[PDB]
């Protein structure tokens, strides 16, 4: 089952794990109060997937293309590695479903906490638009998803602060609402 915890204080090697201690566990319904919703799937079956297929449909992603996220084949790696860990929002839902590899994607809860929520192969998650996330390969350096998408992709992140966008202002009005 998918694991995600609260992180230590180390600021040191995000690549770690950074399990607080004691262990502070997170549960998918935890993680679903902040409006981050998670899929497991047969990865194995991803170019033909019923099951995929399924939730494409009812969520309308009707984009997807294929990323793998290692020093060797990924151009511009140090500079993209970099990025990708500053805290950031998107303006659009963030999907990911990962084929091979893993990493961890960090999420603000509502106390501005981070949340680490660790990804493998099988695992499929969407942040919302609005939440302040970051993303991490873990200590094994590699990862293949594919990133969904409602429409044509945006990538752009917006970097913390990024409070005045009206994505946030809805986010924030959806966490009210949650437990
Ligand atoms: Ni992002």
């Amino acid at each position: 089952m998918v694991q995600a915890w609260y992180m230590d204080e180390s600021t040191a090697d995000p690549r770690k794990p950074h399990r607080a201690q004691p262990d502070r566990p997170v549960s998918l319904e935890q993680l679903r109060t902040l409006g981050v919703l998670y899929w497991k799937l047969d990865a194995d079956k991803y170019e033909n997937d019923p099951e995929l297929e399924k939730i494409r449909k009812m969520r309308n992603y009707s984009w997807m293309d294929i990323i793998t996220i290692c020093k060797d084949t990924l151009p511009n790696y140090e500079e993209k590695i970099k990025m990708f860990f500053e805290e950031h929002l998107h303006l659009d839902e963030e999907i990911r479903y990962i084929l091979e590899g893993s990493g961890y994607f960090d999420v603000r809860d509502k106390e501005d906490k981070w949340i680490r929520i660790s990804m493998e192969k099988g695992d499929m998650i969407t942040l919302p638009a609005g939440i302040y996330h970051r993303f991490t390969l873990d200590e094994k350096n590699y990862v293949k998803a594919m990133r969904l998408f409602v429409g044509e992709p945006v990538w752009t992140p917006y970097n913390r602060p990024a409070d005045h966008f009206d994505a946030r202002v809805q986010y924030m009005s959806f966490l009210e609402g949650t437990a």
